[PDB]
DNA sequence: ACTTACTTCGTTCAATGAATTAAGTAAGT
DNA sequence: ACTTACTTAATTCATTGAACGAAGTAAGT
């Protein structure tokens, strides 16, 4: 990523994208609020807003109440300038959503398919629905495709390095969709990252710039947001906190290591510990509340493991806030008090800074909205790099 | 941390700082090569270079070999445009260095003084030493002061929130030094971040853009660099991997928690475990629990010191394996006075840490040791000032 | 010296100073009358008036009676936005005044002190007095210091080149005072120019734009105003009509020349001619040669005093006739100490001076006396600051 | 009244200022304009475009390269228009058609006894003005400038009185305006017109301050301070020639007794002569030949002129005095005496010397000066209304 | 002759900030 | 229903200063 040369195009783009983003955030806003918050004289907004309206990305809104005074006319973000299609690839099915530029779902469908070991066919099935959801619309307005998957992703290339869930290896997902949509960006990322984009744009991100998102289900996912940016490692390759070692020589994990955190702090623990003594999360939780000794032990220890996992996310990253999301299970059923009891005693609370641990305020559609946000985030990012 | 308004001042800064940096990294370069690398027409570069030469930060170099073609004149970075003073605060001494703008040490000195619970005294002594390090030079050429410290730092306010090692609490370091030097920037950061900065500019960073820096010795420090940027959490507050819990209900750490990685993967382990092992190995020759002493007794064959040293290596290995799984840093660079005894732990670290999530998927993470000497801690502190002064000021 | 560049800062100043002066001139006026007079739309005036009110130099006044008609609100000049200190330097005393922005005297005092050949002592005493004159007020509201002096002045540099009456030679008055008050303008001008400013702002200037001001007393001073501007010659150096030669090879004057008008048309003449007459009138009751004493004995019927007074009135008349023929001032205002005994010379002045070039062509030049009192010299000095502060800054 | 502050005022200030620098130099590079007027080259892009669009400047020749694309000189169009100047004398009416530099293109003299025939004189002016433009487009005529001997009301353009011509209350401008309603017409005294010539073509090329003193049949004085001529109330000029130097002295034509010009001008010869040929040239020559009466007249006129000039220096502080002969050769005056007397003054006594010298200009300057009445108005920065 | 390197002169365009138009409210007769 | 007096919203245009383009010189192979 090299910084763009300093010139007039860079000046125009910076001011138009910044003003545009404030308008997105508010939905509607007066020229005067934009001026105060972005430090622009009204005459500069004359040219910026004129260009944006000419593109069709903003619209004239309603007249505001008079305070003197000529009545101001609201500047409205055109959420329908275009649309996005998002896809979520699951074991049993392919979920789809056509969304507006606010990531609000307009249409959604589900196509059942056995995606395990047949990526070629899954891609073609994706390409088909993408074309079908735009069947009663103009495909010029299709601004991109966003894909959420469970696995390891090379974001530099848009390839799925590995997906244990689906039995995929080195699938050039983006390359294959690009043959069907050459002018349309196609982005793939892991589920936890798509969900985190949903929190950033629709959830916790509306009041915080820093938080960590922890998904607990069949595995444990972690995505850290610092200053409204998600942390990725080298070459854009995401870190894998779920596969940190907590017990040397412990349960054999599907990643090839022994003793991974997610083998103790996720639903996998029930499967593992179960065999050593039904183990689906919801049944185990019910049985626990009913006082079954085995079910209470599993829920209790998973809660302890999760607690130490979350404490270490806090100590390692200094996220300020941790959001727990259930992935295929209801997080309110977790031993939340234990998790909080353990993780709230950390390095930073010891020094006078509390870190709040809470649960998501978003619903299931957020996974798909997040996948769409992969595209929207890219479209509205101030283009200072090349 | 917000983007500046798009205007002529912004683009003027983007271009002149980008050109300046290109000249600075190459030491010497021609106008044609700058123009080609930066996509400028010659007239554009002409004006940018005039401003820089008039400031005195670049100088005319010698001519180069012909390629056609008139002989192009090199443009040279004036490494002596100004100078920097760096400081490293330790329990029993204060270290000082005066560097050029490439962070090369021109002078350095150290003094005995106990800063333990004596912040006003230490700070007054540091101010006098900054003045003395300038010697006969022009004070107007002092570009800043950079300070490496062991503790918890608020980089925004320049305050040391806490340093358990020094017994300091809520010390307005930057502000107190601004009372003596009002017209110059003064920055403070953790020791590990200073060293990483030195690594970024003078070591591993010259050839790679991603790496984790792990200091082993009297403690355990971690800093991660991704795409030439050091990771910091919320509000610019550093992460604290050394204070991750590896053993619930384990050794009490100076941070208030129990079972921190630092209590098992550093010198602290020898004192914690040593107390427990004394009666189990009565014949042992270990008189002291400092790193160098434990290394000598283990390398001599003492059963207790080999257990202590080998166990510390194991815990360190698992710590590094978890650095890899968590951050995906591409490479891990081990650092610190603990390397003086690398022969005793590097093999165990490599055995444990080479098996990780990423190696399971076909990506090997190199684990190596630093190629920088001990002065890098001081150079790193100097680079706090240099990094900040040469950074393209895109943010306001 | 030259006109400012045409840009937004210039037009901003032209408009806000023009509106400010309109308000200041009228004391209180409405937005509508300003807009009417200055040809502005109401929105334009709204912004100009916001700036002025925010600075605190105009205030919101009371409502005006309806014209049919929402009630228009008066805009008032804040005469107390700041204050000014003025000084008058005499041989035997230093006079001080503190004035509001209408040049109205709030306070004034005087002190005995011999400034003769003692500029440094006098200037130190003036500086301590400026400080004391401020009293309980905020020094930040002292807009300046204006000084009236008898002598030759370089107004650019603020230096007294020469003052024969004080024995001062190349005294950097303004620079020496700037040592005490660096952020405050300090102006110096001759007594006659100070009084003329007072006349321009508080007296004759309220009704007319052209007049010559002539001071009679212990000297003769002239200042000419045409189109509300005081005439100055080359480099801003004042003209010196009092030092015109009326009698070749005549009385030696303090300026180095012989026969100057001032040696015949002022008190100086009583001393020069008095010396030559003593023996021709031994019986005469006239002891002293000061103005009032000569007037007393002449009004009592003394042959010597009547001759001295009659002649000086005659020479004064010819001096004024030539002021008229030379400048075409439209009006001549007589001023000074000497007015106390106007009954003895005003008739002769009128007889001689009313017959002039312009009266011969049908244009009569009115010759009158000032309607201002003694404090006008101090007010004039204060007006050096006020004039300069409220002047539309079109030059630089 | 100052003009309101707005964009038109901004435009005019910068265009007129840049235009004036170009007139001063004849030709100049855009870079010198930029450095002299503190403008960025891009601001000049628009200023020079507007001025070229008007046809008041032209593209000049290229300049020697210094690196370096060659700069193209920006040239003042002295022929954008022309001016007609008139000088009203006792025996004749002189005329000149000049370019915008006041350089004489065409000139003529129309013999006429203007004494007591004002309407007629004005009709000859209007006709010759109309004829001077016989071979040139009339809309290029930018104004008419008239130099006259006498008293002038400049607010109205009327000749209040001219003793030379026996005119009284003649509405010169009003009468010419009937023939040239779109053309400005300016009237002023000869001395003021000559001073404009000095200011643009002579002493004004090296000085911002000077007094011009004409010595002929009468004594004229015009004072320039900071490149502006001093006028009295309502623009009515002062009359230093009619200051009293001798109470009950020679009866002057202004109605006063003892005026300076009755002693320090050629009138002194006529006056003193009768009390004992008195034309200046004959008296000067007779004096050089040792005639006792002629030497006395020349000696005393010199002393009187000397005291007159000393008092101009003392009154006005002009920095320098320029002596001009009007109908006579100034070099024939007792210049050393004038200098001896006048150089001892108030200001030289205080360390500031005042140079007294003679004009470097020739006779056509009177007419060039009258044309400059119009030119000075056209090129003045319109900051007022 | 060709190439490469550097310079200086002069233009374009986005932002800026002053007046100014656009379109109301505010409060009387 | 008028009339006059204020307010706030949003636009125009001359200047500005950054890159950029025009059109040369400079000094080699
Ligand atoms: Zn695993
Ligand atoms: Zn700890
Ligand atoms: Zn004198
Ligand atoms: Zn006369």
């Amino acid at each position: 990523d090299i910084l763009r040369k300093g010139n007039k195009d860079l000046i125009k783009d910076i001011n138009r994208y910044t003003v545009l983003n404030l308008i997105r955030e508010k939905g509607e806003i007066t020229r005067t609020e934009i001026a105060k918050k972005c430090d622009f004289g009204m005459s500069t907004l004359t040219y910026i807003l004129d260009d944006l309206q000419q593109e069709g990305i903003i619209l004239e809104g309603a007249e505001t109440s008079s305070t003197g005074g000529r009545r101001a006319k609201l500047v409205r973000f055109n959420k329908d300038y275009g649309f996005v299609v998002s896809v979520k690839v699951e074991e049993e099915q392919l979920l789809f959503a056509l969304t507006d530029l606010n990531a609000e779902i307009i249409e959604n469908t589900s196509i059942p398919f056995s995606s395990e070991k047949k990526p070629e066919e899954a891609i073609e099935l994706i390409a088909k629905n993408v074309k079908k959801m735009c069947g009663n619309r103009d495909m010029n307005h299709l601004l991109g495709v966003g894909i959420a998957i469970s696995g390891l992703v090379n974001r530099k290339k848009g390839t799925v390095i590995r997906s244990t869930m689906l039995g995929w290896e080195n699938v050039a997902l983006e390359a294959m969709l690009h043959a069907h949509f050459p002018d349309i960006p196609v982005y793939v990322d892991k589920n936890i990252n798509c969900y985190t984009l949903a929190e950033l744009w629709l959830g916790e991100g509306k009041q915080s710039n820093n938080f960590a998102t922890v998904s607990v289900g069949a595995g444990l996912g972690l995505s850290v947001v610092i200053n409204r940016q998600i942390y990725y490692g080298a070459q854009g390759g995401a870190g894998e906190f779920g596969h940190t070692t907590i017990q040397p020589g412990g349960y054999k994990c599907h990643c090839g290591q022994k003793g991974c955190l997610e083998m103790y702090a996720s639903e996998f623990y029930f499967r593992n510990r179960g065999e050593e003594l039904d183990f689906h999360f919801d049944k185990v939780a019910k049985s626990a509340r009913a006082g079954d000794e085995m079910a209470t032990e599993l829920m209790g220890k998973m809660g302890e493991y999760l607690g130490y996992g979350i404490r270490n996310i806090i100590n390692t990253f200094n996220p300020e806030k941790v959001i727990i999301v259930g992935e295929g299970l209801h997080h309110r059923d977790l031993f939340l008090t234990k998790i909080d009891e353990i993780a709230s005693q950390n390095f930073f609370s010891g020094a006078g800074f509390e870190t709040e641990i809470t649960t998501t305020s978003l619903e299931d559609p957020a996974w798909l909205q997040g996948a769409a946000l992969l595209v929207i985030h890219q479209l509205f990012q101030v283009p200072i790099y090349e």
